[PDB]
């Protein structure tokens, strides 16, 4: 019984440590930027279009060569042991069921052959190490597994300072280890051309905030960007990403695939990121709550919710389709 | 005794089941687009004008061909017996007493014909059914008994999803029915053709927003459109109808009737509404507060009350007519 | 021990009768325009001049052919006995000394032969009878009592809806009345031009606020205008004065005096109309208040004391005169 | 264990007798200005850059002639032996050990030379005295004693109204006096040519808000200025400094240096002043929080965690100096 994606955050309260729900729930600083992904939000109001051909309402997408289910995707989350015990490869089941991409993280808690094998066409997330050659190894072991695309995150030179962590204290249980490892380094455009040389998958650039750091992703022969603030994680006053989507939408015209994350709670949040040109959705908080409160059929149950209202906000607002909806226009509203 | 249409609401608190005052109040998703409606509203300041002749202030207007006491009608709202035994019937006593028109449900819990039968120049709701010929069959109903108009909801290809009513796991009372019965599909353009072509009544659209729509809606032969979020109960960040209203009227340019609704509360609301260049407001859950605190001498004393309220703000404005108020000017303040 | 406005109106809250505080503090409706009075100051910020000379700073003003000591003047409050016992003789014995015009009231307590006698050059505000005659009969009562200006109201076409005064039952005790009497009609513009040839003294309109009734007010041979929404007692959801004030003093370019009144409670908010552009101020609530709470010796202490926050604002603003504070600029912030 | 500026408010709470912790945290008037600086700051978002080489990020600028470890120096407050027996010793000696330049004020409780002579390159603020000589006297004395700026504080042409002194009845405890002396006049712009005259030290002026000021202090040759409505404590409605710095950058085009104070309580603070085009900020009541709670190892931690949360900050945003962060853009967002 989940009627909302608010139900599983209160679940999710229930069965976990405080420290480990700290750790999920947190930002960085004063959480000005994780308050702002939602305010930002809040703000959007869509102008739904009438009496439209609704026979055929489709929620698909083709995104990266291949077809989604949704304009969305599950974001990167290190550690998914913390929120449950079968940790990733439980979202990831989840994930192929509901025909929904899975990103599987360089800080993943089971290795990325593993989560790999589950199917249903993962992408692998890339923090950039060391040296180049254990970068590209890594970046090798994706693509040798059948991940279709290399997500860069861009906007962690090092980690942002989480203050609930520093109050709880908060480490790694032992039973959670980096699954992927038997050290890290801050990327660069250098990288990112490292990468792009290595691989023949599509290159997304997690964490692109500045409009001409969008143009320069394209012009790096990045497919894809996602504009995002890293769930408030990272710098502190940093903007949402839905608040630079339409700019940098308008700035690369067409040439990768944009997507944004931040404060996606619902079907109809997803509606107001295409309305604003976004090409699909990350979520990332939601999904390990509807994990840790009930594992594989949580964030099955989690990802059912969101096709229902994802469909049901595109139709009440005369889209049969995702592109559609990129056409939408938007008003700026106050509260 | 009540002085304010906020008297009612507590009264209505008092005496309905929890469930039926939910179904009633409540809104789509979080609720976002029904409180956007009053924020909106608040938002909007009039700057009256003085030393104007105010010796035969009237608040009159001519609208699909007949005079009403008020720039207002009531909304359309489904079920009434669900707020009070005489449901429709009373609803309707007292709109017709108080000169004011009285929109007739598809989904109402007393039929048309015994509505219209009660007098006072009723318009029809039309939900767009199944089959284009039983549409139709209810139009030729409506027309027949008399109704003036057909309010064609165009905002409602399926029903939106109020989750205070999936939580109270709420449904219709065995007492309650569909009296116009004994199968509803998403309606389009195509529709609203065949409805056109089969009354000489004039086709108002209820749920127009975008600005394209509302040129569409006149193109189409709409004698009027209703600019409306349905009170926040379809698409959740849905933006209210009087934040689109000036821009509507202005696309417009007289070529047919513009009304609004959602969340008006006061005869101070109904002058922000002709203000920003409504023709006239529909008033949905107030007039349902009074019918369930009182029946018919509750609606009686709600419409007089609105009555009193706008002729004051009208007076204090300087404005002996609508028309008058039309011209007056607004502007945007905070909170 | 007063050291700023707030502290008198806990003062006046502890003394009076409830609905006596209530007539008082209260507003039309829902006290939109009440709330919005000081919203809007509060959202207004001065940016301060620094290093000029102040070695010399005065707060006085020259204003229809007198010095005032302040850019500031006593509102017209009706039945001030009903807040003390000496009631308009205290409060206009008190400006008297601090050098202040008072506002003789129509409806005032105490005849405005009596209260022209306390001296201090007063002001006497109509409010328009049912006939010219009688209207014009109080006019030359004013004028032969050595009133200095006519305050015109032009707001009241009839009093605003008040539902603290409403729900409390609120009417006159026996023990005051309208003392300049032993039947009021909505003033038109005509009403203006009979009082202008029938009086040599600035005719001064109170409860403007569109700027082509600023205009008009110029062009019918006003000595004056103030921008007011009545405290928000009139049109409850009519912009509040400060908002229009720049526009209208722009409108006028000198043709008239510009005051501006509603929700004035410190020198800091006198320097915010005036850097908008306002030649005075009113106040009304804040001196019923020191009336209340101490009678005369109250009053006196209130008018000192923002005799004190208008220097000090003036001097912090760099400003040595009244005329140095009109060319200051101002910022809207938030909250 | 401080991992924020808001550790050391509370600890400051915990020690300090009341009234002192008023006089220190208390703003003038309705303390209007006080949260509006805080309010400016927080509407303020960054736009980060990524993939930039970091492999050499320093937080150094070169500022009056000397390099500084930080853009950050502690403000000018007098008396700080009011919230620690080694006062303004206390102080400088962390500042000197962090690098971070020290302003010794005209109102400190130790002399300046004995504050000078700590080391550290420090600053000197100057209030006018009642005759020039004795106030140039002071201006020799600082130079004498290796002051390497004046901080001639320009927004004081008398102190601010602070209530909460008024109503504590707060005065100087006898065991702190103003170790400078054994009276104060307005300074003028005459004032500053006389200092400047005087002097081969850079001037500054502190407390700077309207554009033409800023352009005729440099015209007056400041060598810098500060834009500061004096935390609040002085005009209480005086714009934030940060609503300011923007126009006030752009207005002197690099004329002279310009810094900036009022709420800056952490490294993104720094961070957003810096891209708003501040040279460098000033910290006022943190570091007498941090003095209060720990004396000068107080002051030592406060400016070890602002030196890591300005580097973290600064990375993050990709800037590797603060030049590269005062070409960052921003964006308002809401509260
Ligand atoms: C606990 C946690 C761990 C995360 N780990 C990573 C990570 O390893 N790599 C990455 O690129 N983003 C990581 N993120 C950021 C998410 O991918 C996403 O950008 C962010 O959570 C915003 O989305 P949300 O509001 O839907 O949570 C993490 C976020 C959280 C909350
Ligand atoms: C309980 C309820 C039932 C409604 N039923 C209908 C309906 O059958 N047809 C329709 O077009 N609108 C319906 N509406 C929408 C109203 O006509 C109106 O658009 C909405 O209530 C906004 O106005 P308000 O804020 O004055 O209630 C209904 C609204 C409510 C609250
Ligand atoms: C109790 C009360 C009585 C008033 N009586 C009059 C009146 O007789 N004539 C008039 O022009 N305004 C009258 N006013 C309006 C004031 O002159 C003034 O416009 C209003 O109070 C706004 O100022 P404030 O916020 O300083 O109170 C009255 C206001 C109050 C609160
Ligand atoms: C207790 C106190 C004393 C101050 N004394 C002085 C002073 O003597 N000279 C001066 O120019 N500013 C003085 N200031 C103002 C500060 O230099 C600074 O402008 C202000 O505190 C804003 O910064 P903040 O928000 O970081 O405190 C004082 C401020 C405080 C709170
Ligand atoms: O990347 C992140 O967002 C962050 O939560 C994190 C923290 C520690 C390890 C891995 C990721
Ligand atoms: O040193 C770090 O902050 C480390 O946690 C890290 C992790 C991922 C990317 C960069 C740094
Ligand atoms: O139309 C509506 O607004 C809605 O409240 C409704 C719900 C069920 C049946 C009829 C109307
Ligand atoms: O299937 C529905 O949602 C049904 O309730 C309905 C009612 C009116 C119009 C369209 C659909
Ligand atoms: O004028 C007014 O503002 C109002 O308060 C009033 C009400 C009754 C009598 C006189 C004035
Ligand atoms: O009839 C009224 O509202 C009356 O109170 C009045 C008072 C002053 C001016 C106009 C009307
Ligand atoms: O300058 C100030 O900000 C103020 O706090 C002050 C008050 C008294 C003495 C010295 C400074
Ligand atoms: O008289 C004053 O306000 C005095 O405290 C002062 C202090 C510094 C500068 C100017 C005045
Ligand atoms: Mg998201
Ligand atoms: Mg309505
Ligand atoms: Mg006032
Ligand atoms: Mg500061």
């Amino acid at each position: 019984t989940y009627v909302s994606l608010a139900d599983l955050e209160r679940a999710a309260r229930d069965v976990l440590p405080g420290e480990i729900f700290d750790f999920l729930a947190g930002g960085s600083g004063t959480e000005a930027s994780l308050v702002a992904n939602r305010t930002a939000l809040e703000r959007v109001f869509v102008i739904p279009r009438m009496l439209r051909d609704l026979t055929d309402v489709t929620t698909e997408i083709d995104i990266f060569g291949r077809r989604a289910a949704l304009p969305m995707a599950v974001a990167p989350v290190a550690y998914q042991r913390l929120f449950h015990p079968e940790g990733e490869l439980a979202v990831a089941r989840a994930a192929r069921d509901a025909g929904v991409p899975y990103t599987i993280c360089t800080l993943s808690s089971v290795s990325l052959e593993e989560i790999a094998a589950v199917g249903g066409r993962p992408w692998f997330q890339l923090y950039w190490l060391r040296d180049e050659k254990r970068s590209l190894d890594l970046v090798r072991r994706a693509e040798d597994a059948g991940c279709e695309a290399i997500v860069f995150t861009v906007d962690v030179p090092w980690m942002g300072r989480r203050l609930r962590d520093m109050r709880n204290g908060f480490a790694l249980p032992e039973w959670v280890t980096a699954a992927n490892f038997d050290e890290f380094a801050p990327a660069t455009w250098e990288s990112v051309e490292a990468v792009r040389a290595h691989t023949d998958l599509p290159v997304v650039l997690k964490g692109i905030l500045a409009v001409e750091d969008a143009r320069r992703a394209v012009d790096a022969g990045a497919g894809g960007i996602v504009v995002s603030n890293h769930g408030g994680r990272q710098l502190d006053g940093a903007v949402p990403g839905i608040e630079m989507l339409g700019e940098i939408v308008a700035a690369v015209s067409g040439g990768c695939e944009v997507l944004v994350d931040g404060g996606i709670r619902s079907g109809g949040d997803v509606l107001k990121a295409t309305a604003l040109g976004a090409s699909a959705v990350l979520v990332g908080r939601p999904v390990m709550w509807a994990l840790a409160a009930a594992g594989q059929d949580g964030v099955r149950q989690l990802l059912e919710l969101l096709a229902e209202e994802v469909r049901d906000a595109m139709g009440l607002a005369g889209c049969e389709s995702v592109g559609a909806a990129r056409r939408l226009n938007t008003k700026l509203g106050v509260v």
